[PDB]
């Protein structure tokens, strides 16, 4: 089997510690790390790798991402080359990935994929306990969307749909590399799209619970994947999913409670990011929405407003972002940005702050209520 780790700038020793770590592994025939660019990182790992391979018994290689898609290029394009690499230059039956920045990695993770795998599995994902504050994209632009436009598939109902610790069968991954939709896909949209046309192909999906959490690095520092990963939903509101998958989770373990008291993104310097970058564009943009929503996000120009972003307001906005957003539109990348902001906000001071549990009933009783809605038509 060949492990992937897709890798920009991270901090060399954390990423060589993983590649160790799966080296060692006994079901693990290499590995390999895709690199962004040739950095300080990558340069570490061509060093190591040979001490690493005399130590394992495991080959260990690294490369440069390849341009084969045509959005920005970005994770996406190390995602498909380590595709292609795997179909073109091995022949090994498996590919798993895992992000590099993880700093809880552990032999047990490629034992639980392998062994769902042997099970009969198409994929297999890994998820991990969240803080009720992590993973607003996920739910609020991702699970959204999917419970929007695809509320009888098995779309929304993959816990974490952008997760990039995950395995596939080769023929899974060929698939995936065949399919243009796929290819195109350099950017941030990358797993979604996986995600999405796995699950349409109908590929069986087992995902496997991590009870340690998923320890890596730490608002709109996230706006270009905000926006990337509203784009891929977007780009595919009109595909059509034509056949069930067998789709199974393990159960999972109580959060752990270093992790339900995380930190959490900075509450103050959000309220004051949606005063911020406005242009009478954006404010001319906003006619497109609803009243609630057109006020709203209009007195945010003199002070932070949320409370008007409640789940049907979303849906709505929603509806009208899926019509009228343009990626590449930088007052539409903003306004989308704001928007997405005030969800987020409403959901921390009415849902969030009562507390874990409830916040995650509230989250999967939301999903639901989406897909109700949009089964009514
Ligand atoms: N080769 C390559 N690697 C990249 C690039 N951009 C990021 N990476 C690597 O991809 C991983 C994820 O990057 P990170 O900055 O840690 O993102 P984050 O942890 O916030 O993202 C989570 O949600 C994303 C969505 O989608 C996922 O892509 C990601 O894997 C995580 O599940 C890390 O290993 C990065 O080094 C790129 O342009 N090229
Ligand atoms: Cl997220
Ligand atoms: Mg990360």
């Amino acid at each position: 089997s060949l492990v992937v780790f897709p890798f920009k700038h991270e901090h060399p020793e954390v990423l060589l510690h993983n590649v160790r770590v799966a080296a060692a592994h006994p079901r693990v025939h290499e590995v390999l790390c895709i690199g962004y660019e040739r950095d300080q990182t990558y340069e570490a790992v061509e060093r190591a790798a040979p001490e690493i391979s005399r130590a394992t018994g495991t080959p260990v290689s690294v490369r440069l991402q390849e341009r084969l898609g045509t959005l920005r290029p970005g994770k996406g394009d190390g995602m498909n080359t380590a595709l292609r690499y795997f179909l073109e230059e091995t022949q090994w039956e498996r590919i798993h990935f895992y992000d590099a920045d993880i700093t809880s990695f552990g032999p047990d993770w490629i034992t639980k994929a392998e062994e769902a795998a042997d099970f009969g599995y198409g994929l297999v994902r890994h998820y991990f306990p969240r803080a009720s504050t992590d993973a607003m994209i996920t739910w609020m632009i991702t699970r959204t969307g999917f419970a929007l436009l695809w509320p009888h598939t098995e779309l929304s109902w993959i816990e974490q749909p952008l997760g990039g610790e995950l395995l596939m069968r080769r023929e899974v991954a060929a698939m995936l590399y065949e399919d243009e939709r796929v290819r195109r896909r350099s950017d941030w949209g990358i797993d979604t799209l996986y995600t999405f046309v796995t699950v349409a192909a109908g590929v069986s999906i087992y995902e496997c619970y991590i009870p340690e959490g998923k320890a890596h690095r730490l608002l709109d520092d996230l706006r270009t994947m905000l926006v990337e990963c509203f784009a891929a939903i977007q780009s595919l509101q009109h595909e059509v999913v034509g056949q069930p998958a067998i789709h199974r989770q393990e159960h999972p373990h109580r959060v752990p409670v270093h992790i339900a008291e995380r930190v959490g993104y900075d509450v103050e310097a959000t309220l004051h990011r949606l005063m911020q970058h406005w242009t009478p564009r954006q404010v001319e943009l906003l006619e497109l929405f609803t009243t609630p929503v057109r006020e709203g996000l209009r007195t945010c120009q003199r002070r932070p407003a949320f409370n008007f972003m409640d789940e049907m307001a979303w849906a709505a906005t929603y509806h009208v972002l899926l019509e009228h957003f343009q990626p590449g539109d930088p007052d539409w990348e903003e306004l989308l940005f704001k928007l997405w902001t005030t969800r987020v906000l409403n959901y921390t001071m009415t849902v969030a702050l009562r507390g874990y549990d409830y916040a995650q009933q509230y989250l999967y009783r939301m999903l639901g209520r989406y897909r109700y809605q949009a089964a009514l038509e």
